């Protein structure tokens, strides 16, 4: 014979059971990735905003401290504040590199706030909560669903010759 | 034993992607440092000539550029810190060891893609490589 003993119905039944479950996980995973994308966009914009704002404040204060010197406890208090700003500024800049591989210029160019920063920060919290409420996410299910579904479709729509 | 092979293959794929990620991240950092330093050099020169043109006193446009010049310096310093702290590298070390294979913007897209592919592997057990090599 030129035919096959194994019926395609068997593999189809084995796969059909797998389609819908993977579809659910994949739909959850895509939703997660969408919220993650939104979160990242807002966080990059906030980071660039905070860097420019904080550097501006630190620059100004550092100039006033140095201007006053050239002219004791009060002075020390300002220097402590300068130190705190410097640590925070360094952290923000290094965060930009480590988390996004973006320069400040690159971040600002592509992502700027479209609301006041506090509104953006609240938005960040709300997106994080939404992500958290998705529970356990299986990212691999997106690719796994694609493979299983395409295979199932291939065999289904051509079962007559399989 | 087969559930091990799966686990071990995942672990090795994880290691390979992390190497891939590191190379593009450091290559970009070295590239960005040199580009930023060039922009800083260009702007600093431009600031100087403005003070020579005269009448720039109290100019808010000149002040904006001076603040920008300062922010560039702080960013450069922090990029150098990042190389030291994260990879124990100097700028020249990073540049010489890690060269971009593509244009910078495509590399930036690649960074996010590799990170996602890594995250897609889920929880990785590196020790599965060991107990797999043990079954043989």
């Amino acid at each position: 014979g030129s035919g096959m003993l194994n019926r395609v119905e068997d593999i189809l039944h084995e796969l059909e059971g797998q389609v819908e479950p993977l579809k659910i996980q994949a739909s959850i995973a895509k939703d997660y990735l969408e919220k993650k994308k939104e979160l990242e966009h807002v966080e990059i914009a906030l980071t660039a905003y905070d860097i420019e704002e904080l550097h501006g404040k630190w620059s100004t204060l550092k100039e006033k401290v140095q201007m006053a010197k050239e002219s004791s406890t009060l002075l020390k208090d300002e220097e402590v504040k300068l130190g705190r700003m410097e640590v925070e500024l360094d952290n923000l800049l290094q965060y930009l590199r480590e988390e996004y591989s973006l320069s400040f210029e690159g971040a600002k160019e592509k992502y700027q706030l479209e609301t006041d920063p506090e509104e953006a920060r609240k938005r960040v919290k709300l997106i994080k909560l939404a992500i958290e409420e998705l529970g356990t996410v299986n990212l691999g299910s997106i690719d796994e669903f694609e493979r299983v579904n395409e295979r199932y479709k291939f065999l289904s729509e051509q079962k007559e010759d399989l």
